[PDB]
């Protein structure tokens, strides 16, 4: 249930998404991350942005303390937020994440986004987001030093487009390739071409919003189609006697995509590990590939006007 990364470490192919909006109490992240670990998740996805690293790290330490897992059985990810791109800010941000979780290292540290912000959402007096210009090759060199230090076992990026990934791959004296690019990916935005490019470079694509996103009104149009109501996914859930969420997760695994799944619901957290219990046929995969429609749920002025907006290409 693992994939081997390009630096030789292993990443579990199903991960637990931990983000929940500020209206959910912080204590819920502790409880649901324990439940996820109990259910069998071994890859846990967090970030500075999520304001939950203390609770998530406590859930992991608690499951280590009670004998359920060892540290080495857990793959924990955190992410550099975009106000900390300046290379001198990278290691201190990572050390702050580690102190919050009370862990000695993360399994994976990512650049959360290429869209640099003034050193969470800095805004000018009108309401406009304040951007920054940073050479992300320098950010990347700071990430590589964090791996050399043992602060992160592996390092990768998120929300990069092909051009952005090439800039890092082509960097003079690159030491470590990104292990992964974590991006929005689901059957209405399946990233087929980006996935090919990643496979060609032995980089793993990690899908977020694989179940169609939380549809948070801050970034998602509530008029957008609801992925888990899709009629093809419904028809395939009835064929397999599973659920449309499980169809959408299994689709990713069969394409060689590592897939995240957030749920703060006890039943759905346990449901999602059923993804390993069945498989889809080629005609089933073809039907899901046919749903692709260039639909990114995160679709906001706060991204689309950024000079480094990943969806410009
Ligand atoms: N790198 C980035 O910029 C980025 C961006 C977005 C997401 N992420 C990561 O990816 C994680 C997952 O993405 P996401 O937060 O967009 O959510 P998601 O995984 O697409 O889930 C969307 C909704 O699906 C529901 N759900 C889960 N299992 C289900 C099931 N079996 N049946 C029916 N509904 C189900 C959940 O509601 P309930 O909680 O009510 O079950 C969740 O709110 C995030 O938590 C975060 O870790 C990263
Ligand atoms: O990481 C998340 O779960 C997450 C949750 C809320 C907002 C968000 O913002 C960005 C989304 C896409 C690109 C850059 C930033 C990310």
């Amino acid at each position: 249930q693992c994939v081997k990364l390009n630096d030789g470490h292993f990443m579990p192919v199903l991960g637990f998404g931990t983000y929940a909006p500020p209206e959910v109490p912080r204590s819920k992240a502790l409880e649901v991350t324990k439940l996820a670990i109990e259910a069998g998740f071994r890859h846990i996805d967090s970030a500075h942005l999520y304001n939950n690293e203390e609770q998530v790290g406590l859930a992991i330490r608690s499951k280590i303390a009670d004998g359920s897992v060892k540290r080495e059985d857990i793959f924990y990810t955190s992410k550099l937020w975009s106000t900390f791109h300046r290379p001198e800010l990278v290691r201190p941000a990572l050390e702050n994440s580690l102190k919050k979780a009370q862990l000695d290292y993360v399994d994976l540290y990512l650049i959360h986004s290429p869209m640099s912000l003034k050193p969470l959402s800095p805004t000018d007096e009108n309401g406009k987001v304040i951007f920054d210009i940073v050479d992300l090759c320098t950010t990347w060199e700071a990430m590589e030093k964090c791996k050399d230090a043992g602060l992160a076992k592996s390092i990768g990026v998120s929300n990069f487009n092909r051009r952005q990934l090439e800039m890092i791959l082509n960097k003079p004296g690159l030491k470590y390739k990104p292990v992964c690019n974590q991006v929005e990916c689901h059957p209405y935005f399946n990233r087929s071409k980006l996935l090919d490019f990643c496979k060609s470079k032995d980089i793993v694509l990690v899908a977020y919003s694989a179940l169609g996103s939380q549809r948070d009104k801050r970034w998602v149009d509530p008029n957008s189609p609801v992925l888990l109501e899709d009629p093809v996914l419904c028809a395939l859930a009835k064929k397999h006697k599973r659920t449309p969420a499980l169809i959408a997760l299994r689709y990713q695994l069969q394409r060689g995509v590592v897939v995240l799944a957030k749920s703060y619901n006890e039943q759905r957290i346990r449901q999602n590990v059923q993804v390993f219990e069945f498989q889809l046929t080629a005609e089933d995969m073809k039907a899901i590939d046919g749903l692709d429609r260039n639909l990114h749920y995160f679709n906001s002025d706060s991204f689309a006007s950024h000079p480094n907006y990943p969806y410009s290409d």
